[PDB]
């Protein structure tokens, strides 16, 4: 589209704290009407079923009905807002860069990132993008040197090995899993 993989960064963060600021005291008592929003705002421009298709091996992927899948994204989406929501809300805190992205193969892309949090420490934030049908949407992200998408997808091989390997039990108590995930 009419976005460059940085365009996408900044124009997305823009557009979800400028929602975020405004209607913080409706999500502080609506966990749905925040959940919405966040559907929204970063759905259009997060390959959600890339970041699931990776989390789960494409072994277990593949041997997923849509049914366990989009239950599966469902369940992640929203123990992700429950653990991590309120610091957004509280970020009504500032410095927010978006570093110029480097070259690109017009297919992967990479994007960083700076914030200045709740007092003047500075944290990093690579951004993976991909492009999916000509639209660049993000892939993976690394936090505090952090690789969040390996991060849960241990967590759902960990899982599943306590489980033998029964995905709707490792679905089904996921958001328990993306708790322990914290540490």
């Amino acid at each position: 589209a009419v976005q460059t993989p940085h365009e996408v960064v900044q124009s997305t963060t823009n557009e979800l704290l400028g929602d975020l600021k405004a209607n913080k005291e409706q999500y502080k008592s609506n966990p749905n009407a925040f959940y919405d929003s966040l559907n929204r705002i970063l759905g259009p421009v997060v390959d959600a079923d890339g970041i699931s298709r990776s989390i789960m091996t494409v072994k277990y992927s593949r041997k997923a009905t849509p049914e366990q899948m989009q239950r599966f994204q469902e369940n992640f989406k929203r123990s992700l807002m429950q653990f991590y929501g309120n610091a957004l809300l509280e970020y009504n805190n500032q410095g927010i860069t978006v570093d110029p992205a480097k070259a690109d193969d017009g297919k992967r892309a990479s994007v960083g990132m700076k914030v200045t949090g709740n007092n003047g420490a500075v944290y990093p934030v690579q951004y993976t993008l991909e492009n999916i049908g000509g639209e660049w949407k993000v892939r993976n992200v690394i936090v505090n040197g952090i690789n969040i998408g390996k991060l849960f997808r241990d967590q759902f091989a960990d899982a599943m090995q306590r489980n033998g390997n029964d995905l709707d039990k490792t679905i089904d108590g996921w958001a328990g899993e993306v708790a322990k995930a914290k540490q």
